[PDB]
């Protein structure tokens, strides 16, 4: 039943954005998700280049407001469309904006507009992860109902074990 | 005495920015305000275009620091000039920045520098308004002394009943 | 049957272009028109900004020839699509071009290509409206079959009583 | 009493635009006009360069709408300000636009907004002056109340005897 | 004697502009014209591209005033040079400008300066050709001495029978 | 039955690119082909301009990878879409790239990805056509299964008799 | 041992950024620091100009991510390099971002990556310093272990007594 | 001794360029190579973005000639430095250029300048791999001494079994 | 008779382009050639700068197609004008393009259009000269009738003994 679940996938400016192809193959070839739309922060776009993400996912990523066509607006259209929202990788920056309701780009505004199970997979090095401000944001996001997948230590952070959390959200959404 | 009250009017990137000419007619033709200066966020400017706002309000809206002339700085000059400060429409983004003392553009820096009665009229859809982070920001601004005019649901949010709140601030300033 | 009438709406560089969202809500929420496509002159676009018009009307306004996609050309495609053509607001400039068959932008070329009931609602101040050249253009357009909605003088012109003229055209087209 | 007459001076893209400094000295040093504001067409600006006109006349010529600051608009502000309007040199192009109420730049829109004695001094070669279309425009402008100063043939047209026509208009305005 | 006739050829932004090479081959290889200079409107240049026209006709087409080198000006130089003037294809826009003596680009200014037999071959669809304003312009041009070659209906207009009209003008010029 | 054949049409930077509208009129108005998509080399686009080709073929020509939308990449998507591939006119440059499996722009990459009847119609002058390297490429392309329409000598080459070759390919595809 | 302490120096967009050369002279000529690297916010760079700071500090200030060379990333590299981190002057804006773990430019990302004694010297006028949001941010940073040097009000704030706090930080780092 | 082998790594504009981070981790963390420098084609750079490649490999990739500093030139310096040269992924385009000695960018010029064991790993879809010209290029490169790792068919080609070929080349170079 | 031989001289992006002034003086002051026109590749222009070649040879080099004026095209005009064609210095890249009939810039297209004795003087280092692909291109060009002047090893290649080969070509052309 996962084939009709609409997965919205946000990508932030982290080293781990290089994992996007591998994660996309897992989502499509192992989990069986069919409808995936991506939103890139401006920093993610500058590091990875948005054109290859488009070719490998089948949709141009949304980065600028101008990418939404017609009535309404990118964050409302994407927020209403999403059955599951995954932010992977998330930056420490994203955690702060999401925890405090900041909405100064397409991704963080879409967070305010989405009403669906949401998984956030932050990545950063150990010094950043240990800062009290970062941990306050992690705690705040959990109290607001977001599923946080803590990073691992791949020596330089790396993605945590997100597969189970994402599958849980997809199954909850399918139900 | 309402003709000498100096009204600073901030405009954020909301659907409801199209209401600015209408609100301006109400401010001038019904309330009797004469001296009105506007500050637009970059997003408001990108959606609405500043040249028509200039034509109907009599002053070019300030968006970049470059729009302030001479000594000081835009936020200090506008902040000291204001007898009443109105943010209409305010974005969810604005609420987050004002609640936490962020000052990363002219408008939010002017908020820190202004010392006058302030009315904030946020606009956003129902999904965004219901987010815990947004409501924390609303509550925090009320605790800090800001007057919040809650949005309506105009089917896609719409401006609340701001006329009474703004009139009260203009009259309190006249005294 | 008014929901199937295809309304083409031209917008010129007048002060009254700020009224476009209000007129759009009236057309949709009261008259019941569903398919509305807009053409903005370069001057209208420079004053009002097309991105907010796009967001509230559901279609990007056409200004440059490049905005039409595929075969043909913007004026032929838009002219053939239209069941009713409304120019609101119209400039004095527009009256001169339409009256003499000038076609030096998309809007005035579409006028030549459209074969449907057309309502023109010019706006300008009293000095401009009284010019002999302007009145010759008004007279000539009426002789050519165009419905002219004369402006009011709301102190600086304002839109006349167009609702009856537009309703008539939508109803005549529905038949 | 001619020193308080406000002279609005339009300049078109003619060979005879080189006479603007000489005419400016005559207007100020011989006729005694004190308040002179210039409007240049885009073509006039491209041939003559706008910065020197500013340095020798004391005011930046208006060419783009952006040159008007504050409320309203260039054509209304200049049109209401003018006590006498002089177009010198005028192009054949200008005659056509003025004769038909075309208002597609600041100059020709200001013509529609001005309500004062107006002198037009066209310049062009003999082949152009003799065209039936040009003479229809000359006749139409005279019937509309404009004073036309016909060119001479200085071998390639040259300015006619405009001094008497301008002086008459300034005197009519003073009364 | 047709080899010494100087043919000035204006090209407007019509679907039929693709015929310029074919007409050029006919003029050179069948009629025997040797000296052919082209003027393109800005819209014609935007559609057809002047570099290919230059390569097949032997002269760079003139579009901007800057394309004329040395003393004088493009419209005077080209107008005095022409023994025959052909506008092919002509737009509805051109008919309006030529009929009313508008001279707001090189081509329409050259029309005012040329004193030679002139052939105009307009192209437009049936709806545009049927407009009263267009037919007024056609009638006015015929009264002023211009030869109009009415279009065909090639299904989207197509060029009329210009071969006879142009040959006649070229032979008339040779005499 | 030829109306559903998907024709992919490459255009190279040759003098004979001016023939594209004529060939298109024959393909659409006589043969009945309905879906025609073009790929222009950078040189073809710079000489001919893509805007008119778009207007008469119904699709914007593709030159840059970004001109193609969505997943798969331009050469794979266009190569798979094509039922017939026609290169007309082809440059000597193209023959060389096609003969050697060079794929350094969209067109030559699309050649590698296309699996359909293909007609190549080179045009060049006699000196270029006689070069040994050029004739090696022609021979090599014939051995690889491509249908070559050799140019004629039309004073400077001209297109050969391509209609029969193209008709044959369109019929093979429908079969 | 103070000559080997690696001092990372962040500069925000405050009036007091003009004091950077004087503070640099004290750090080098009186305290004895040798290796000083600066990070400027975009607003600081726009105010002070990074070329003179480079000339007097010996290193180009880092503002954009592109300034870091090789592996890793500016914030990790600068954050790991720093033995002491000084923000002087800090804006109210900086206080908000640092207090909430926002990392939306190089400077604030480096704060999260740094693991060293940090001194923050905010500057702002009296109205801004008295805002509740600003004072919450000051308190939060103190609880997080940051040393805050409160501003003075030299009539428009001015730097507080940072010499004691910075010398303390530099000396502890040498130990 | 594999840690001192200098590996030069060329990257072409293929879908499989997203595997560059994964392949880099294997080269560093499993094979133990320490000095790896990359050269990207313009198309590879446009797809993947060189900034993330720089951050994860420790060296900015070379794409433009300007990236070489000092005497000589990029292709000579990189070609002499290389102990093993790996092109992964290689495009069909690369195969053609390398097979025919074309050197029209940094990568293909470096191939001519390198004198070391070279492994080429082409990727392309099944239609492209089966083209006769492509297979001629594969055969020619093998005859010239290049190691070709044929692609796989991962349904859109995928990298072949390069691990064995690269390990062999690195080990032979260490010996 | 060598003073009337028209020498066309192509310059590629090699280190040895610094020899162009020396070769030009030898050609003019010692051999006596009077009519010399140069063609530079984009790479030659980017390395050497085109302005000084113009100053020292008396002609601006042709690099872009836009440099040819009037009918035809740069490669046809230059190819027909040439009595002798010299490529000095030639790159390895040039050898490949000439050997395979590639014509993707003005120079390599002029090679296809030229019908005259041609001397090619390649320069490259020893590693590049020894590549099988390069020697295949040398061999193919000799079989096609081109005179190849092999480089020397100036320790980094240097021009071979071209004087005899060029003199032979110029003298044969005079006959
Ligand atoms: C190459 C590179 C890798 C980065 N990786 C991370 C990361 O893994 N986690 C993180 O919090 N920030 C990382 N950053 C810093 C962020 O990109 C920076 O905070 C940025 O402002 C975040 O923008 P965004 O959250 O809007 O995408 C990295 C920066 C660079 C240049
Ligand atoms: C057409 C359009 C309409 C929008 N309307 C709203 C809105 O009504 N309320 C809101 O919170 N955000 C709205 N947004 C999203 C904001 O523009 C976005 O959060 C932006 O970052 C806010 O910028 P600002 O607060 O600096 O003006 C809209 C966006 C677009 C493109
Ligand atoms: C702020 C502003 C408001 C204007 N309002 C009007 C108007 O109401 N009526 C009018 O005829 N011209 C008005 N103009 C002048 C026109 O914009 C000008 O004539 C322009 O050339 C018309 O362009 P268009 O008809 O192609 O839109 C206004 C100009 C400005 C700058
Ligand atoms: C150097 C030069 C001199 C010109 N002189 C005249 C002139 O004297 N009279 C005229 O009608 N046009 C003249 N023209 C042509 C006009 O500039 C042209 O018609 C233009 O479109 C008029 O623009 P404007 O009326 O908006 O200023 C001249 C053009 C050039 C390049
Ligand atoms: C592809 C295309 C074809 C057009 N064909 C015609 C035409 O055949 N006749 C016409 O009157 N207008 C046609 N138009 C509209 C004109 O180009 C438009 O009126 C333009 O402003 C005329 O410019 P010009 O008269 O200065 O060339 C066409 C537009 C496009 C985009
Ligand atoms: C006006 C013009 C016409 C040309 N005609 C031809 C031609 O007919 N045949 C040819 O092989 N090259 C011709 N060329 C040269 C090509 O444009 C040149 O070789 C170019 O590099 C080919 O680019 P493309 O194959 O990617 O389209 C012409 C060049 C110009 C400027
Ligand atoms: C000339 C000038 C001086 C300023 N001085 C201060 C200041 O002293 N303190 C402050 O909090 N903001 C000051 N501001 C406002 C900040 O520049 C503004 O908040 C900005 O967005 C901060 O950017 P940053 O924190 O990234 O450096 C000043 C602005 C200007 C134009
Ligand atoms: C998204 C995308 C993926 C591509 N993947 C391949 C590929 O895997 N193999 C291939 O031969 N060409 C592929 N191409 C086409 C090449 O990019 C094209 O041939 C290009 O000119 C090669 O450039 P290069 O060899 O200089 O890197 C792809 C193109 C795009 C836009
Ligand atoms: C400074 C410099 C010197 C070069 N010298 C040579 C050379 O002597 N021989 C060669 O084959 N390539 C040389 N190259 C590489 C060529 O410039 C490269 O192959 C280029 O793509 C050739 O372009 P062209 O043949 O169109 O001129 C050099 C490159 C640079 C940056
Ligand atoms: N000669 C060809 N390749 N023909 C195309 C084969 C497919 C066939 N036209 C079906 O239908």
């Amino acid at each position: 039943a996962l084939a009709q679940v609409r997965l919205l996938w946000g990508v932030c400016g982290s080293f781990s954005a290089v994992a996007v192809p591998h994660v996309n193959a897992w989502l499509r070839g192992t989990v069986g998700v069919q409808e995936i739309r991506t939103v890139m922060t401006a920093q993610a776009r500058a590091l990875m280049g948005p054109r290859m993400i488009e070719a490998v996912t089948g949709h141009a990523p949304v980065t600028d407001w101008e990418d939404h066509k017609g009535g309404g607006a990118a964050h409302v259209a994407l927020g209403a469309w999403a059955d599951v929202l995954v932010i992977l990788p998330a930056t420490a920056n994203f955690l702060a904006k999401a925890a405090h309701g900041i909405a100064d780009d397409v991704l963080t505004a879409t967070v305010l507009a989405a009403e669906c199970p949401t998984v956030i997979a932050p990545v950063m090095n150990a010094a950043m992860w240990s800062k009290p401000a970062v941990q306050r944001n992690v705690d705040q996001l959990r109290e607001d109902g977001y599923r946080i997948v803590e990073p691992k230590e791949g020596i330089p952070g790396s993605l945590g074990d997100f597969q189970s959390a994402i599958s849980t959200a997809l199954i909850q959404a399918a139900a």
